[PDB]
């Protein structure tokens, strides 16, 4: 009965929310352990890291490949293909499978590097791997914000595959035929945490 | 026909097609104007109209200081309800608001905006209860994802139902509610021809 009562702080990143595993993780756990009071905090991967260090978070969903990652339990959760979101009318939705080289001279909308550090450097690298430096467009607040801006035919973007559940009119998500760098997702917690509540949560994702 | 025009809009309106459609269309007709988009909530939108940083805004009418501007109504969409897919309420064809009295509501003023947030609260009260507000702490944009996680139920503009997050469903509200309104606003007496091309493109 250890740890079936108390309070757990769960953090996750803005676009990781859209990945179906965070809502599932949370929903499963709130079933087994109704009595435990959750506390959800959505934030930057470095925010989630700092807060796990601080004691202000107990478990986080976050994108591995951050500096100092060799300080926590990092358990690989999810790997997802990255897809290009354009406007429906765009010339290139006509091509079946999209090569990123066809978007050299486009304006690439993106989140700020501080706003999404891990996703960004891999987004640029695919363009680079595709043989051009992307022209950065208008900075937008959240991953969903850029999708509506694509609907307004303002740019193309690259999003995790789980954003293709934002079915705004007038955008489409296509698949790149290059490296298709993925979006990794990892369950991260504190090394040495003997909380039972934490493992009640950590085994929920890993039964 | 030349210059820059500064356009602004609420995060939530960008799901209502009128905003992409009116931008996409103007961008076609007038490629020489450099569009500048500022996504922000209505109160700062008006602020930017006043201090001069914004020349038109898509926003929610009936705010205070709304007589210092021009506002022409653009759309009105009903507000629906998002709930987790294995909710008891999923199974009713038409749902009421009464049936959520003891329920947990997930409103975040940041995502939806004051004017919408308070009216949804008002709406519950008209049903016959004070809605028990879910998470005050660390407000995060996008409730649908906490609704997929069975943490509550939220009320969102009909536009938002294009967010087909797995594990949520959306249903219409049989209780007569207030709807989600959107105006289009510019300063009184702005005498730009570039500004007028934006308004005419929205209201042709």
């Amino acid at each position: 009965v250890r740890g079936e009562l108390g309070v757990l702080r769960v953090g996750f990143t803005a676009s990781s929310a859209f990945n179906s595993v965070v809502p599932t993780a949370i929903r499963a756990f709130r079933r087994a352990y109704p009595d435990v009071r959750l506390q959800l905090e959505e934030d930057n991967t470095t925010r989630l890291a700092d807060g796990l260090n601080e004691g202000s978070l107990d478990v986080a969903f976050l994108r591995p490949g951050f500096a100092g990652s060799e300080r926590f339990h990092l358990r690989m959760l999810s790997e997802e293909p990255m897809m290009i979101v354009m406007a429906e009318n765009h010339p290139a939705a006509s091509y079946e499978e999209i090569s990123l080289s066809a978007f050299r001279d486009e304006t690439f909308l993106l989140f700020p590097r501080e706003i999404g550090l891990t996703l960004y450097d891999s987004v640029i690298e695919s363009c680079r791997t595709a043989g051009f430096e992307p022209t950065i467009g208008q900075l937008a607040p959240q991953i969903a914000s850029v999708i509506n801006l694509v609907a307004a035919e303002m740019g193309v973007s690259i999003v995790p595959a789980s954003m293709s559940q934002v079915k705004v009119i007038g955008v489409v998500y296509r698949h790149i035929a290059d490296q298709t760098p993925t979006a990794k997702l990892a369950l991260a917690y504190r090394r040495g945490d003997t909380s039972p509540v934490l493992r009640n949560f950590v085994l929920t994702v890993f039964p």
